[PDB]
């Protein structure tokens, strides 16, 4: 099984009437549910506005945030991947020899890319072995630092976010 943490996803901006039993009747539309939270203050039990539930499984995650918007209680909600949320990575060790497609054909199946800039010498014009790729959405890139390894053309790239 996969580990729990990458199966979790927090929910902000709950409406304050959401509970436990409504926030896991959204959710399960998208995967099997082992747990569902919402957190409130431990002396009024008023809603603190946000939660957390966790799939089974990551598939199951994956597409509970392609079911983005989610309105839940009437009101859009703002789910993430436990861990900075940011639409941009570095993609570094790529070497001289990586091209844009290269980039674009593996980074595309993890979200929709608006920019895609190797990196190349101010004076000498060379490529300097990394790229930046900004993507439309932040869940791409959550997606994408959570993996052990990342190949690109042949090479093994090491991925961070960048701001
Ligand atoms: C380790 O990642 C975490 C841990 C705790 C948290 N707490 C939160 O307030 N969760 C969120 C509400 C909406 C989106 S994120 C977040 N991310």
């Amino acid at each position: 099984k996969e580990p729990e943490q990458l199966r979790k996803l927090f929910i902000g901006g709950l409406s304050f009437e959401t509970t436990d039993e409504s926030l896991r009747s959204h959710f399960e539309q998208w995967g099997t549910l082992t747990d569902c939270v919402v957190m409130r203050d431990p002396n009024t039990k008023r809603s603190r506005g946000f939660g957390f539930v966790t799939y089974a499984t990551v598939e199951e995650v994956d597409a509970a945030m392609n079911a983005r918007p989610h309105k839940v209680d009437g009101r859009v909600v703002e789910p993430k991947r436990a861990v900075l949320t940011v639409k941009k990575i570095f993609v570094g060790g790529i070497k001289e020899d990586t091209e844009e497609h290269h980039l674009r054909d593996y980074f595309e199946q993890y979200g929709k890319i608006e920019v895609i800039e190797i990196m190349t010498d101010r004076g000498s014009g060379k490529k300097r072995g990394f790229a930046f790729v900004t993507f439309d959405d932040h869940d791409s890139v959550d997606k994408i630092v959570i993996q052990k390894y990342h190949t690109v053309n042949g090479h093994n790239c090491e991925v961070r976010k960048a701001l």
